[PDB]
């Protein structure tokens, strides 16, 4: 059994054999060895995208699928996380896949539990699958990680996906690039040189755009001039190098952290990225049930 | 790749091959040849009836089905209905089944998409599986549409349905005529002739009833009155043909547009309707996906 | 076609098969009688818990699920439930799984339905399955109920369970004792002896606890001092008999019913009555559809 809580805990050499089975899977390898074995998707905090692709992922190795959308009647009574898990394995789930509010909800969980847990989101952010597809991807592209120039556009502040994804980047041997307002941006990063969008479509081999959302202070930064102020134009998209792609997590903001023209472009890998997360969430889940 | 939008895009002979189909598959037949294969229900706005009916269609088909039930987490971060469908191509769902609050929404849609639409309701209340488990259960029933009387009963001017099923049954050869309160109608042609509920129950092989929805009742009054005022009474089916019969969509509104003692009369189809929605659904998804 | 609605309904003869047939599915056995049916779960009540370990039953006999989480669109558009599980007939649905608000709703659906009704919940709080498959872990431990003392914790007076388990014990020829809050007791049980916590752990086969729910309409009773003063304690557990048993339906209120260590305590059959819902559940599903 073989929890997947965050990227760090992950070696390169597991990093690279996930990518591996997954390509493997994405060319039309097959088995039965899971069938009729039970997932649970308990999707505390619902993201039908992520929820959507794991159950792809898992009917594609012919699994039956338990669905939890929002909350629970029984953490509503207050059961705790550890409990649902046991109820879980007692009705005969194998794997469960977790978004959950509470901050690094698996830390304690996965020492205690007696069946994988794959995260699929927590209270911190992490997001292992996002970062796996987002690496195959860009291996698809390059057939390598080194000396790759990667730069990452937006709230790098409140996306530990975006501040993963840059430390992991940086184990596999890519030099990473930050862009967007000031005051979204980790003062003391270790991982990752902060420059203007304008530099880095530039200097870039891979171009990562991260959702524009609407929350927090007084501070909206103006959805509405964004785009210009600090997204992908199709200006900046035309400064991009010949070879250099463009990547984004999804749900796309159309006009704002990119143009509505470019989603579809010639350099775009944003619909591939979607196409791998299946692939990727195959591997994920026969890494967790591997004997 | 054929998707399915509205009545009037489907040519007659089109329209009896499915009913020949859904017939077949009614009779057990059965294949493989969509086993395995992905659909997706997205029934944004919510019609448990309709899910559940092409959910047994696809299941009975050997299709994975993945749910989404109301809201979805990407449209509030504003995904647009494109994304959201070249999104579920990506991860590998072949059809799509939608029910969407937008006008129209299909009609950009089928030009841009890459996989089979099927709509389960639009904005302006286009809802063709309907029409065609209609036409099903009304050629069952006679064997021809050629010479028959189909009277439409209720709120005609706001049933898209109704005026969708009048042209239709026009084109195949049926004489139709309407009922209801005339400030419902709306005889800008609309195809039919406008008669008294009392004399087209005389006159009509086929007494169709619409919901009289709790909404265009302009008080509790009128409601109240309906039945007796413009509604299917017992004394107004005691003069049916002997070999007439009674239709409705369901949910009945019982009480109001047919007495509650008629549901489930002798002339009544409204639940043999219902069986035939699941197999008009499996001829419409093996239409959309054959090769 | 054979309905579960309540405990009383079943006579004891009827009671011991499903547990015998129970327990067979527990030890493997399994056929294809089921294979391809369709189970609908009509929760209009959510319990995610209840929900699961049906699900799990159904598809472990291969059936397909439809599944519906509260509100029904067409219930709520007036139908009545009758009309709905008539849907579901002509849709092709074989068993319907039902929670729901009303008191006694099954009590009419059965005399006019044509498909079996398995309640999994009702306005009055009967849940026969439950009921079961605490008899069902109750029997694996002991091979018998005669001559069983069977102790019973908590609020009984607004436990409908806790009262259908102490008369089905009664009838199957156990001895029934309650404890906790003397304003919580139902006094005029025919069914149970009332007796002090720290009197019923030294005499009972059985502690069966109840969650403790914060209420606060005169029973209020303090969750704060409740385990010392009511539950079962480190200490009181240390003094059941070598063979006595910890039961308790969950989810568990860790440090108010009982001791947060208590629960995967070397007594305790909590999780192993989870596990016993799924083949109850199974072998209920068996007993509707049966030839």
């Amino acid at each position: 059994m073989k929890h997947l809580t965050t990227m760090s805990e992950l070696s390169t050499e597991e990093i690279k054999d996930l990518l591996q089975t997954a390509q493997e899977l994405k060319s039309g390898k097959t088995d039965n060895q899971l069938t009729g074995k039970f997932a649970a998707n308990l999707f505390f905090e619902p993201s039908t995208r992520t929820r959507f692709s794991f159950e792809v992922a898992e009917k594609k190795l012919g699994m039956n699928v338990l669905n939890l959308d929002g909350t629970s009647t029984s953490v509503q009574k207050g059961e705790t996380l550890y409990d649902t898990i046991r109820t879980l394995e007692s009705i005969g789930v194998d794997v469960c896949v977790i978004r959950h509010s509470e901050d690094e909800y698996y830390e304690e969980l996965v020492s205690q539990v007696n069946i994988p847990i794959l995260n699929a989101g927590d209270g911190c952010g992490q997001h292992p699958t996002q970062s796996l597809l987002d690496l195959m991807t860009i291996y698809e592209e390059f057939n390598t990680f080194k000396g790759l120039t990667v730069s990452i556009h937006g709230d790098i502040k409140h996306s530990r996906v975006a501040r993963s994804n840059a430390e992991v980047l940086t184990r596999l041997g890519a030099r990473v690039l930050f862009s967007g307002p000031s005051e979204w941006q980790d003062e003391e990063n270790t991982f990752g040189t902060y420059v203007s969008m304008d530099e880095a479509v530039e200097s870039s081999d891979v171009v990562m755009l991260l959702r524009i959302q609407n929350e927090r202070h007084q501070s909206a930064v103006s959805q509405e001039g964004y785009l210009n102020k600090y997204g992908l134009t199709v200006e900046r998209a035309e400064r991009m190098k010949r070879h250099a792609i463009i990547m984004h997590p999804a749900p796309v903001n159309r006009g704002v952290e990119i143009d509505d023209s470019l989603v579809e472009s010639e350099k775009s890998r944003i619909f591939k990225q979607m196409k791998n997360g299946v692939f990727i969430r195959m591997a994920v889940i026969q890494r967790a049930l591997q004997t």
